[PDB]
């Protein structure tokens, strides 16, 4: 029941999913890891307290690396896990980047337009990428062969168990990163009037899709439910920038890309 554009639509962006997203994570590697053996540094210390994850290292022979972050005790050990994340982030944000430059409405944006809305949305696409591996039954990113597992409050796991249970398909999730990408009103966004339009396209889709595929009661409501995470996930983008900011400014980890995206110009 989609017209032939809005099929052809979802084609090039399952195209892309496909093309740019390594579901197993084989290309992740040279990556670091934790070593072995005044009123910021207390802002920086509740910041860092949702990254406290274990992380699992499975091998190609059978090994297996556990690591069990320490606990807050006023010093540095805060920051162990802070090189292997931005790491892993960075290879998520080359990933998120290969997905936008495959779109076609992606392309034909002037070349400013283009950074402006990566840069606003990489790490939204980089949250809806990792939900399709979350295992929600064990609170694990099954992200290949590493695991991040936890050691509803804190709003990014509210976020990933909910999109979780609305258990949406592939191309549900990459109609999600378009529209969170193509967003008008992001800084410094200037052909605002055709990113808007492009968006209603990809929002339209979305909603026509679900009509047509979907008719269970369950499902009732189910676009507006979406509509409703992409709101909340675009405040947890911006709660987590300032995050971000906050523990550079005291504990410089950020890689290159990691400050192209978010301003740091590095003087
Ligand atoms: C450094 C890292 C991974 C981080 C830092 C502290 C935290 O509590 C969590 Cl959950 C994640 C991060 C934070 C914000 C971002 O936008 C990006 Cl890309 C990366
Ligand atoms: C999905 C994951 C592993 C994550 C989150 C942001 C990132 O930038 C990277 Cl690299 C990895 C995560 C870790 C701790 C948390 O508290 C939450 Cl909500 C999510």
């Amino acid at each position: 029941g989609l017209t032939e554009e809005q099929r052809m639509m979802i084609r090039e962006l399952m195209d892309a999913q496909m093309k740019t997203f390594d579901t197993t994570f084989s290309h992740f590697k040279n990556f670091r890891l934790p070593g072995v053996l005044a009123a910021k540094w207390s802002q920086v210390r509740k910041d860092l307290c949702s990254l406290k994850v274990s992380l699992q290292l499975r091998g190609e022979d059978g090994s297996v690396w556990n690591y069990k972050p320490p606990a807050d005790s006023g010093g540095k050990e805060i920051f162990s896990l802070l090189p292997h994340m931005a790491d892993m982030s960075t290879y998520m944000f080359k990933g998120i980047i290969s997905f936008a430059k495959v779109i076609s409405y992606f392309r034909d944006l002037p070349i400013e337009d283009q950074i402006s809305l990566l840069k606003g949305a990489a790490f939204e696409l980089c949250q809806l990428r990792f939900n399709t591996v979350f295992n929600a039954e064990t609170g694990t990113w099954e992200c290949g062969r590493l695991s991040y597992c936890l050691e509803l409050l804190e709003p990014m796991l509210k976020f990933h168990y909910m999109l979780k249970k609305l258990q949406l398909h592939e191309e549900e999730y990459v109609l999600m990163q378009a529209i969170s990408l193509f967003s008008p009103d992001r800084p410094g966004v200037l052909q605002h009037r055709v990113v808007d339009q492009l968006q209603e396209q990809f929002a339209i889709t979305l909603k026509s899709y679900i009509e047509c595929n979907r008719p269970q009661p369950a499902h009732r409501f189910l676009f507006l439910k979406i509509m409703a995470m992409l709101t909340e996930l675009r405040s947890i983008n911006a709660q987590h920038t300032q995050r971000l900011l906050r523990i550079q400014d005291i504990h410089p980890f950020a890689t290159p890309l990691m400050q192209e995206l978010f301003g740091i110009t590095g003087s």
